[PDB]
């Protein structure tokens, strides 16, 4: 059986064994079952029969209450700032430079009724309905991602501090060649690292691998795994940072490394390096 098949196997059945979805999602998700995967293994829609148009009703109750060129569109934009919106009001002990993680499940629920070139896709095509439904699952997706990294967006962000200390730590014992070169051009860890913790290294990489990599962060508790492969990625650059011969040349690099390429081999490359690191520095 291929991949894709041994999938669909899994999911027609009225009741999904999460725990062999979850092994069968690290390697990654096939792009056909990628929306019905995301809600079973973020746990917004339960595996077993013993609820969702519910789900996305409580969703726009909360609204009620109140009373790429795909995200130039200002309901993309419009929708996008709503459900962050929501998503403060439902947490007040807590963002806003977190816009960008509606994004991934936006265009995995919207490819369920888009054939193909959901780049190019006008939203004012879809009905009202379907577009709500997306909407509310983007929320609730979204929302199961948070729930695990809520220290990163509470006062002062002492999660995301915490992880950069954590990053440093790592990198300063796994490659202390790397750590001595940013500390020889005075670039702190928060420089860089700071917008990896708090993005989910999705300002670093295309969309596409952004996916890939949720695919496996909602496959796992991940919050930990995350600095594994923040590291991994630090790595996997190490002779273009070791090249660099400035600060600003250093930054710059850092903040844009080079991936625009990348693909599923390499975010697959990154998770098997990431898993290694884990598993060698487990008992330090």
């Amino acid at each position: 059986k291929t991949r894709l098949e041994k999938f669909r196997q899994l999911l027609s059945s009225q009741n999904t064994d999460l725990d062999e979805l979850r092994k069968c999602s690290w390697p990654g998700v096939p792009r056909e079952v990628r929306p019905i995967t995301w809600r079973l293994l973020s746990g917004y829609l339960p595996a077993n029969t013993e609820t969702l148009q519910r789900k996305r009703e409580e969703y726009f109750g909360f609204i009620e209450q109140y009373y790429i060129p795909l995200f130039q569109q200002p309901l993309v934009q419009e929708i996008f700032e709503r459900i962050l919106f929501i998503w403060a009001i439902r947490h007040p002990a807590s963002v806003q430079g977190i816009n960008d993680l509606v994004t991934p499940f936006f265009v995995v629920f919207l490819s369920e009724y888009v054939e193909e070139d959901v780049e190019n896709f006008d939203v004012t095509n879809l009905s009202q309905d379907m577009l709500r439904s997306i909407e509310a699952d983007s929320f609730w997706c979204m929302s199961k991602l948070l729930d695990g990294i809520q220290d990163n967006y509470t006062f002062a962000q002492p999660g995301i501090q915490k992880k950069v200390k954590a990053l440093e730590e790592l990198v300063s014992r796994i490659d202390e060649q790397v750590h001595n070169h940013f500390r020889r051009y005075e670039v702190e860890y928060l420089q860089f690292a700071f917008r990896w913790m708090n993005n989910l290294l999705m300002r670093e990489l295309p969309l596409r691998c952004t996916i890939r990599l949720w695919d496996t962060y909602q496959s796992e508790g991940f919050s930990h795994f995350h600095l594994y492969v923040c590291a991994a990625f630090l790595i996997k650059w190490r002779k273009e940072i070791l090249d660099e011969e400035d600060f600003q040349g250093l930054l710059m690099l850092l903040q844009n490394l080079p991936t625009i390429h990348w693909g599923n081999e390499e975010i697959g490359l990154l998770l098997a390096e990431a898993y290694r690191l884990k598993y060698m520095f487990a008992d330090a």
